[PDB]
């Protein structure tokens, strides 16, 4: 007989759940015959069978070849990432992706723009056409939205030069604060749960929101935050939509609708428990509290932005600015950046949370992407654009590479750069100030010791980087400054914009009236330089005072707006005396290009002001300069203050 011999085998075939949908064999009665297996997994001492007439030992040939089945596809496999390959089951179909450059297997088994009443109204009874205007929420067919990851997406990691991340280390080395490091720590939930929005998005196997995450299972989130403390793998993915997708959601307030507009096509965020269990403990960092990357400005608000600069730009014996037009940042990350970034994290986090950023890094250089429709990925490195660490890392990332490139092209030592330039950033978008020699260096040498980096500049002209010789040339957070002169004489710079892409940004929502005016007053705050859409801002706020403004859009006003924009702007609306001759010249004339305005339609919107702040009282309208002045009355304006979110 063969049984003696088949109770060895037994004891090592793998266990399994006794199973009675089939005909589980005795551990003895395989030596009998006609009883091979069609599976393997004993349930203490039995497996499959299939009557199938075998031979007492046509079983144990069979049977043996199972075992090293198992002991092959378990144990003693590859591909997927090697901490990854728990998606493997989620599969069930076989994936058309059709990318070249990074993996793809298979699927799993898987918001219109409409007008503000009130704003629209107001633009086309002086004159503004709104059918003449940029659209500005376009969504994307998912067609198009494949494409869009092999356009941009599927690539390998750029080619950063040998001993790069050394010298942008060394860079770091100057800029770290000895007098935070080792210091940050995990926040309470209160402070995570105050500016949160209650609707970020959820991850594809997700069913519930950062809102309900919070309400029920934030001991669910506590768990994420453990294991990764403790060093354990968690089962990390990232999930893939298109721009403008129902689920492209913000965690954090955007100190303006340029945030989610210098957006990528193809947006990748971590499901919404993981986002939390990040940002409870990497609060600190991700949120930038104490801000540490020198020149982050993710924190200022818009108004200032440039105000600020200004203030340094006036110190350059012969000042000059040069932009950072990285193609794609997002995919031009490499794994050492990743891992760069992770050191820096580590110098300023406590001892015990390293192993928290050792584990969390590691998922991020090899990141499982599920798609809207199911097809998975995997990506090669590259950051995920909803990632928390996206403006935080991202930023650091980009002065640590533009100082090198700075430096490496004129000379200068890393130490001695503050000395001689100045440098703003925003994630990935920013700019440089120095002297006229040095930034001419850096404009032409810089294209190429960036691609040598592996952050390549856009096409630009014959390969130099984009310079501003005047400061009101400078571009930053899709804004210029344009300057304004006010009653005591003094000047000052507000964030300036073309008055079409204003205008559009401004009449449309996606998907009220207390509403519409909390977006006249956000939108006065940064763009009072503009006549006409101040003018419209006042026209729509003096309208139905009874009803208090609403709250989501990026700020709103607590009493009296014309004083809140006091306390904000440092100067009363009133006080606005002149803007700029030409820089308001660039910006309106995309009006008449489009034809959006007619000649009649500047003088029309002030005369509806004027005919409307005249009847005596203290009317809205007239806190205009103009407006009040061939009106008579002036605006005398109760205690106003400006909130956020």
């Amino acid at each position: 007989n063969l049984t003696p011999l088949f109770e060895e085998l037994l004891q090592q075939c793998p266990p399994g759940g006794q199973n009675k949908t089939a005909h589980m064999v005795s551990a003895y009665q395989l030596a009998q015959g006609n009883w091979m297996p069609t599976s393997c997994h004993v349930f203490m001492g039995t497996i499959s069978a299939r009557r199938t007439k075998t031979h007492p030992y046509e079983a144990y040939v069979k049977l043996r070849e199972l075992v090293e089945e198992h002991k092959m596809k378990t144990l003693c496999g590859s591909s997927l990432g090697k901490h990854n390959d728990w998606i493997i089951g989620k599969i069930k179909y076989q994936g058309n992706l059709r990318t070249k450059h990074m993996l793809n297997p298979g699927k799993v088994a898987e918001r219109h723009n409409v007008y503000n009443k009130t704003i629209g109204s107001v633009m086309t009874a002086t004159g503004i056409r709104l059918e003449k205007l940029p659209v500005v929420r376009a969504q994307t067919d998912t067609t198009n939205f494949h494409q869009a990851i092999r356009d941009k997406i599927d690539k390998e990691e750029n080619l950063q030069t040998p001993g790069l991340h050394k010298k942008l280390m060394e860079v770091f080395n100057a800029l770290k604060r000895p007098e935070l490091e080792s210091s940050y720590d995990a926040v309470e939930w209160e402070e995570l749960e105050r500016g949160i929005n209650r609707k970020g998005a959820a991850g594809f196997f997700e069913r519930k929101n950062i809102g309900e995450i919070l309400d029920s299972e934030k001991n669910k989130v506590e768990e994420i935050i453990d294991n990764l403390k403790k060093g354990r793998n968690i089962k990390y993915y990232e999930t893939a939509i298109p721009k403008n997708e129902k689920r492209d959601v913000n965690d954090d307030w955007t100190a303006g609708d340029f945030v989610d507009e210098k957006k990528p096509r193809v947006i990748q965020y971590p499901e919404a428990k993981t986002r939390l269990a990040i940002t409870k403990v990497m609060y600190k960092w991700v949120k930038q509290k104490p801000v540490v990357i020198p020149g982050y400005e993710g924190k200022t608000p818009l108004f200032q932005i440039f105000d600020k600069v200004k203030k340094e730009w006036d110190q350059f014996q012969n000042p000059v600015a040069v932009s950072f037009d990285t193609k794609a940042w997002d995919t031009q990350v490499t794994t050492k950046d990743l891992e760069l970034i992770k050191d820096i994290q580590k110098y300023y986090f406590k001892k015990k949370w390293h192993k928290f950023i050792d584990t969390l890094t590691m998922h991020m250089t090899e990141v499982p992407v599920i798609c809207a429709d199911g097809e998975v990925y995997i990506r090669k490195g590259q950051r995920g654009s909803g990632q928390p660490d996206t403006s935080a890392g991202n930023s650091m990332l980009n002065v640590l590479t533009m100082v090198y490139a700075f430096c490496e092209a004129t000379g200068v030592p890393y130490k001695s750069f503050d000395r001689v330039a100045k440098i703003h950033v925003c994630g990935d978008d920013g700019f440089l100030i120095t002297e006229r020699a040095l930034g001419e260096k850096f404009a032409s040498k810089g294209v190429q010791i960036l691609a040598a980096a592996g952050k390549p500049q856009k096409i630009t002209e014959g390969d130099k980087m984009k310079v501003a010789y005047q400061f009101d040339d400078i571009e930053f957070c899709s804004h210029t400054p344009i300057q304004v002169r006010w009653s005591d004489n003094t000047s000052s710079y507000m964030p300036g914009r073309n008055t079409t892409t204003i205008l559009a940004k401004m009449a449309t929502r996606l998907d009220t009236i207390a509403y519409e005016k909390a977006v006249a007053f956000s939108f006065l705050l940064m763009y009072s330089w503009n006549p006409l859409i101040r003018r419209i801002c006042l026209l729509v706020l003096s309208t139905e005072l009874q009803v208090k403004p609403g709250k989501s859009t990026t700020y709103y006003y607590e009493g009296d707006p014309i004083s809140a924009y006091k306390e904000v702007i440092g100067h009363n609306l009133f006080d606005l005396k002149r803007t700029s001759f030409e820089k308001l010249a660039k910006l309106n004339l995309s009006m008449s290009v489009l034809g959006a305005w007619t000649r009649h339609t500047s003088k029309r919107l002030l005369q509806d002001c004027v005919n409307m702040g005249v009847k005596e009282g203290n009317w809205l309208v007239n806190a205009d300069r103009l407006v009040s002045s061939k009106t008579g009355n002036r605006y005398i304006p109760g205690e106003g203050h400006t909130l956020q979110g």
